[PDB]
């Protein structure tokens, strides 16, 4: 109970603390390694754990003024739905030894794609004022939103690989 809670709590705050850290590219192309605590916590606690972390940590970038608002329903889609989206890495979470990296890598895959998924949608209804020139809304949303999903599933990858062979405990939870 109060293990589970503080550990989703760490993770959200942390998520928030790393998404202060600069990381565009060039306009809205970006490097989102604030995901990283979250599929942490996904991969390590599961589905449920995942979902609530990153509600809260999308809550968190909305009330400290860190998120970008142009509406009701664009803040709904890009600060509730696209970060707690990512929790579905943890139905890769691995409950038994020995860990494997290929889990770890599809669960990030996929929540890193279906986070970028929405965003790609909400950039068609909301960020087309901005496409290039010549570029259409579809077009447009998803350079941007491709090009950040697969830089953000780069960093995601090279952080993890890291933490499986120097911190492999992280990814299995244990009582005892
Ligand atoms: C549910 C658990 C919630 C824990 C979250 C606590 C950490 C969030 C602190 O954010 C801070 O917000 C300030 C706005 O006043 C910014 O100026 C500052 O840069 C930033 O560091
Ligand atoms: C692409 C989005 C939807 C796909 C969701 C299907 C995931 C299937 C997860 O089951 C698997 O069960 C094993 C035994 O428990 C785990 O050890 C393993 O790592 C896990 O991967
Ligand atoms: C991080 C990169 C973002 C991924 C963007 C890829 C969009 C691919 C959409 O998947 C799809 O799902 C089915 C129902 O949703 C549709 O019938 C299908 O036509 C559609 O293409
Ligand atoms: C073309 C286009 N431009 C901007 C955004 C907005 N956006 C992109 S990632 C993100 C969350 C990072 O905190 C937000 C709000 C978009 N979706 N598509």
């Amino acid at each position: 109970n109060v293990r589970l809670l503080t550990e989703i709590a760490f993770m959200a705050a942390l998520a928030f603390i790393i998404s202060l850290i600069p990381n565009t590219v060039y306009g809205w192309i970006i490097v989102e390694i604030a995901c990283i605590p979250i599929l942490l916590l996904s991969l390590r606690r599961g589905l449920t754990a995942g979902l609530v972390g990153g509600l809260i940590w999308g809550i968190l970038s909305m009330i400290t003024g860190h998120a970008y608002i142009l509406s009701l329903s664009q803040a709904f889609l890009e600060y509730l739905v696209a970060p707690v989206s990512l929790g579905i890495a943890g139905l890769f979470r691995q409950k038994t030894a020995p860990l494997k990296l290929a889990p770890v890598l599809l669960g990030t895959f996929v929540a890193v794609l279906l986070k970028y998924f929405f965003h790609f949608i909400a950039g068609i209804i909301f960020w087309s004022q901005y496409a290039w020139k010549g570029w259409g809304a579809v077009a447009y949303s998803l350079a941007v939103n491709g090009i950040s999903g697969i830089l953000t599933a780069i960093a995601a990858f090279v952080i993890l690989i890291i933490f499986v062979k120097k911190f492999p405990k992280l990814f299995i939870h244990s009582n005892y």
